[PDB]
């Protein structure tokens, strides 16, 4: 449809966008932060969205649309309030409206969340490492999160021309062996020749780039990568 034809097409229009890591983690205080010019794979897909989610003719109601999505419920309460786990930043967007989890209804194969990375290693994250509140903040969010079931595909069960309940301008969230991490990546489906490709931030192109080789190869060619979880806008 052409929610999905929207999405692809916003998508397409971050090609060549450089990637840059951690363009939200400026000192001070947790504010928005839009940096439409250095990406990475979950900065890309939140723009995306946020940009096909506002009605087309305002940056007020961009930044609106972009922080009720990064933000749990919309609310900026420091740097625990942001959506750093994607089943989160997931469960915001059904909860909210704005998302639906099409592998929820389309794959049979669920998992059982384990989310610890963040709290187990905080000296990876500037805003942990000498916060214990904000340490304490993330055990009850991640301890909230573990133990549900989600619906995912896994990355056997996906051809590499797709699968027809996969549609172009789909967000796809890869998901993860590493423990204690549910998703490892996103990006947005493209198919293009039939072939089932993503859009997304590369950090090995160092930029934003269409797949040279079908999503079901590019999670073949990574161990850790044990398949999909696939949501929709619904706008
Ligand atoms: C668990 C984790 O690392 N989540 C991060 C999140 O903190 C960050 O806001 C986002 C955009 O940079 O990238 C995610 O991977
Ligand atoms: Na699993
Ligand atoms: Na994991
Ligand atoms: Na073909």
């Amino acid at each position: 449809g052409q929610g999905g034809k929207d999405m692809l097409s916003n998508g397409i229009k971050y090609l060549d966008v450089p990637y840059v890591a951690h363009t939200l983690e400026a000192d001070g205080p947790e504010e928005l932060v839009i940096n439409c010019d250095e990406v990475d794979c979950t900065t890309l897909v939140e723009y995306v969205l946020a940009e096909t989610l506002t009605p087309k003719l305002s940056e007020s109601a961009f930044a609106d649309n972009l922080q009720k999505i990064r933000y749990r419920d919309g609310k900026i309460d420091g740097y625990t309030s942001r959506l750093h786990y994607i089943a989160d930043w997931i469960n915001n967007g059904v909860r909210n409206g704005f998302l639906q989890d099409v592998t929820g209804a389309m794959s049979p194969d669920t998992e059982r969340l384990s989310i610890s990375y963040m709290s187990s290693h905080p000296q990876l994250y500037k805003q942990l490492a000498n916060s214990p509140e904000n340490v304490a903040k993330m055990k009850k969010i991640e301890q909230s999160l573990s133990g549900k079931e989600v619906h995912y595909l896994p990355k056997a069960k996906l051809p590499a021309d797709g699968l027809p309940w996969i549609k172009d301008g789909d967000i796809i969230a890869i998901t993860t062996n590493t423990p204690g991490l549910d998703v490892a990546h996103m990006g947005i489906a493209f198919y293009a020749d039939n072939k089932l490709l993503l859009v997304h931030a590369s950090s090995t192109d160092k930029k934003v780039v269409v797949s040279k080789v079908p999503l079901s190869q590019m999670l073949k060619d990574n161990n850790k990568w044990t398949g999909i979880r696939v949501l929709r806008m619904k706008k």
